[PDB]
């Protein structure tokens, strides 16, 4: 069931903003590891004395990396005279976020039809305001409300990246591309799932789509997908959600799932780079898992395609409507907190429906099953 | 003249430690950009609940990247019970350093014969203590005194990387190598050269070897080389030293000069990677500079070798004893502060004497000369 209860018009995920200590080094690492191109900047070279912000893109996926400069560079500014291109930015908030949580996502940004209206309706329906609507160059409106922990849901609306950002020079914009095309879902970890769902669904009208309980909130067309997890305590192996909350100093964004148009190419390219500056992947499932794939998805993937899944460590799950291929990186930074998922979905062709094939929850059983089997 | 006045026995540069917000991302970026291999780690996986530290090596060059975890992970520890592998580390100092200066060098480490003696003699001769001598696993002694700004001079001595560090697994240790072999010199920027030189030369006994004044302090065999620069004010173009001090919030390390055994190979490899996660280089000199090279170094470099210098943007300088090839990166991070120099020295064969060919001070005139000439 989909009651289509969105309280304002939501379009698609727009960007993800990481708050960093040094944006240059994180952005360069991510560009090489994920095959994303440098496409826009706002920094000292563009007149921004407040923050350094670098935008990477792959298809429709936009990752923004921001870090504060010394406050002394902008000490004479006030908000009416600011050189910041993102008016919600604050030095103290950024340093506090980073000190508390380490490298991670500060903003999940969605494009809406009217960011001032979305903000107004959200706050009228219980959202905690974070940054009020601000109109940039009479062209773009941006507003922020609290999502969970110190993560904000950012609303962006366009009259027709952001004013004050400059498209980057060609030489610095090497056209890397490993096949990633858009953000599929963004997942939060919280101590208590119930209150988190009630809060977010309360202000958005989004509907509902071992070691954890999870539920997914979705927009009307189910293209904005926000799963939320809570830990389950007292378990034999300690909950990975609880480890996250301990190392992150509380709730925050757990993972970003990035859709690829060719997951085999994406994983070939990312794995070639794991040990030369890129991203590592979690341990692969045992060969029993791939033996057991013929019975589960043998009508969807050929033996060769199943073998390619095994060469790359790709997991497969299936629901009533479609099939999903997925794989998980090791944590992106020092702390065992945020990671990335690469995904590709098969089925639900109408365009493809959002969330086709689910989120892989069946792989909890199949991995557990496969590991024991593998002891053999 | 070299009075050989070292107040304690100094061997060679040992390592450089960067204080970071996220050590993983900086270390991975530097590994790919400079061709350095991951060789040791101290982090959660090795029992360190305090800091994450990753060591990269190329030949004898050792770069260490350290960032703090949440203090909550180690809140029950005291110094006698610490899980930190570097006992001088402090969460508050690290966060304060990074907030003030951004990404940069915290420690210039030199190997000495006895770090406790070096510390004692240094402090007896005016050094400001930073961390007292601590014996690690009855095998290594480490001590720190203030160098300039928030940079420390770290003394390391070995009875026979550090205890508590683990050599990294093979798969994560891809054997990158672009030819870099050791640290040649490490350069500080200060507001006032005179007092800085008097302080450092006072406690070490090291001897003395537009927009700035500079002087170089050197150990007995002139293999530890510490240039220091101050700004010259009132100049037409604003001093790059003053820009550094403004953006860094005061004195700190300006550049690390890395010796290559084959500068042409190093620059070919680094430039191939500039736009795919590596390091950018400062603007190249005009072709007039390379035309003028035949008269200056035509007895040292062939026409082909001069042409290779022009293809790569390499600068050349010469003193009375040898010739130096050098080139400079753009700043390593967000702020226009720290950068890297790649160098190779020709001459002064006895082994090669330290500092053979100087530090390139003649290139200030030759670039100024060449730029005007180039207007032609
Ligand atoms: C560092 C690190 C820490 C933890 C992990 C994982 O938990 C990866 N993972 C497994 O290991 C067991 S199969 C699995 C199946 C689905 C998902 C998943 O994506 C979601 C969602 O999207 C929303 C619904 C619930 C869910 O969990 C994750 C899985 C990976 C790396
Ligand atoms: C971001 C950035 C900011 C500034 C720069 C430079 O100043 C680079 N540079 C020039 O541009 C003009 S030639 C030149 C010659 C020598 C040196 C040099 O290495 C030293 C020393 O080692 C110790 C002695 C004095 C010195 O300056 C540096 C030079 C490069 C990048
Ligand atoms: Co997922
Ligand atoms: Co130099």
């Amino acid at each position: 069931k989909n009651p289509k209860s969105d309280k304002f018009k939501v379009k698609r995920f727009h960007h993800i903003e990481f708050w960093c200590g040094d944006a240059t080094n994180v952005a360069r690492r991510f560009s090489w590891g994920l095959g994303m191109r440098f496409s826009a900047k706002s920094d000292l070279s563009t007149g921004n004395m407040v923050h350094a912000s670098y935008l990477l893109t792959s298809g429709d996926l936009r990752f923004l990396f921001t870090a504060p400069y010394s406050p002394s560079l902008s000490a004479g500014e006030i908000k009416p005279t600011t050189t910041a291109s993102i008016p919600s930015f604050d030095h103290g908030s950024c340093r506090s976020f980073f000190s508390s949580h380490g490298l991670g996502v500060r903003a999940v940004a969605i494009e809406v039809e009217d960011a001032e209206s979305a903000f107004s309706i959200s706050v009228a329906n219980g959202a905690i305001p974070s940054s009020p609507p601000i109109v940039l160059n009479e062209a773009v409106t941006i507003a922020e409300v609290k999502l969970y922990g110190d993560v904000v849901l950012r609303y962006v609306s366009y009259k027709a990246f952001l004013p004050g950002f400059e498209r980057v020079e060609d030489a610095s914009s090497f056209p890397l591309d490993y096949g990633i095309r858009r953000l599929d879902h963004a997942v939060g970890n919280v101590p208590e799932l119930g209150p988190a769902l009630t809060y977010v669904a309360g202000f958005t009208g989004f509907h509902q789509f071992s070691g954890l309980n999870s539920a997914v909130l979705a927009s009307n067309d189910e293209m904005v997908l926000l799963p939320i997890n809570e830990p389950v305590h007292g378990t034999k192996r300690k909950s990975q959600i609880q480890t996250y909350l301990e190392h992150n100093e509380g709730a925050g964004l757990q993972h970003l799932a990035l859709m690829s148009e060719d997951i085999f190419r994406t994983l070939r390219e990312m794995r070639k780079r794991s040990s030369i500056g890129g991203f590592d992947f979690m341990p692969s499932p045992p060969p029993t898992y791939y033996q057991n794939l013929k019975k589960r998805v043998g009508d969807v993937l050929s033996d060769d395609q199943i073998k390619e899944c095994e060469e790359l460590g790709i997991l497969v799950d299936r629901d009533d409507q479609g099939t999903l291929l997925q794989i998980f990186t090791k944590p992106l930074g020092d702390r065992p907190t945020i990671f990335i998922e690469i995904i590709q979905r098969v089925g639900c062709m109408m365009y493809q429906s959002g969330g086709c094939g689910g989120f892989g929850k069946g792989n909890f059983s199949e991995l557990f099953k496969s590991i024991e089997e593998y002891e053999k």
